[PDB]
């Protein structure tokens, strides 16, 4: 089931679905690929698309959406209220995230007064609603130059470490200096200083003109 | 399921009633296989959490008490968090508390403590020791070992889910005022006046309710 989680992620790139990208980004061999996908298909969790490889059904998106909700509220609580840092969230986040009941999570929602986002720009779906991200415009995706706002980062620890090591906080203003067509590099002007971002990193940051 | 922490808690409370400590009793309280007991104590001895002793069976070491204390911190701060912040009910707490206790880290518990603004007691009157300080209950005086008659505060009750259910089902609650009418010497009962209404507790229950003469 932990598989559904990766399916939705790559889905936000619009590529294809490889039984080779499955065994790879999950570190488990293809004898479990064919047996995971079958369970999924017969429990109406996904359908096979020729073009996209695999698509999640509404049932699957509601499932995956609930997962993100649980994960994002917990983030808010640990960051905002237990003063956890990126490193600390790296250690304990996912365990209690995988233990707390739906009840806990409902109540956490009230205690935090129904926050609309996690500290990283992520959007928090209502119970049993669907996950629709407020900020979807990756740096890569953006055409025009000028001053932008860093509105969301992928949640990954390695990424955050990267970003903080480099001074890019969700909410911080950022001026886009352009994508070099050969260099494969994006140029930013944050805090009056220049930074060079690779492609893989620029496709995991979401901005907004303003 | 039962880890060494669940044993130390047991043994710990099993000695607030300063008798020996059979393994029969440990097997009884823990609901386990006697060879499992024999196996756990071995480990508990080896970790220098307790030592054997003639009159008491086992005594806890400073390292032991220091651990017991953590257990009680974790358990009572989670208790305080669940009911005050998330509005948990007795039943809810019974269904959920234990797995969180067996899961959250000591760093969670430390941050939690700060979030809760350093509560010196959980909602059932159980006291909440500081990181590293030793469990020393604010309320030791039990109903059964209560001398004088008259008015009393119901200061603490044991966490026990069946006990709580019994108490809510007889409107006994930490905080309410209580008229002790004494032990009836043969009745084998304790008489209380809770909300002007009379009520009779047996020894095993009076033993679990803690009061302070107001």
């Amino acid at each position: 089931e932990d598989y559904l989680k990766c399916l939705y992620e790559l889905g936000t790139r619009h590529n294809k679905i490889t039984n080779k990208e499955i065994a790879q980004l999950m570190q488990v061999s293809p004898p479990a690929v064919t047996e995971m996908m079958k369970k999924l298909l017969a429990e109406e969790l996904l359908i096979k698309d020729k073009k996209a490889g695999y698509l999640l059904t509404d049932l699957g998106l509601k499932l995956v959406s609930d997962l993100y909700r649980k994960h994002r509220l917990i983030e808010v609580f640990l960051v905002h209220h237990l003063g956890y840092t990126t490193e600390e969230i790296h250690e304990e986040a996912e365990v209690l995230e995988h233990t707390v009941s739906d009840h806990f999570v409902e109540r956490l929602d009230q205690l935090l007064d129904y926050p609309k986002a996690c500290p990283h720009g992520g959007t928090i779906p209502a119970k049993g609603e669907l996950l629709v991200e407020k900020h979807k415009l990756t740096l890569e995706e953006a055409k025009e130059k000028g001053d932008y706002i860093l509105a969301r980062v992928h949640d990954n620890f390695d990424l955050l470490t990267y970003l903080e090591r480099n001074g890019l906080q969700v909410g911080k203003t950022i001026r886009f200096l352009g994508y070099d067509d050969f260099s494969h590099l994006y140029s930013l002007e944050v805090d009056g200083q220049e930074i060079q971002l690779a492609q893989p990193i620029a496709q995991q940051i979401y901005v907004e003109k303003i």
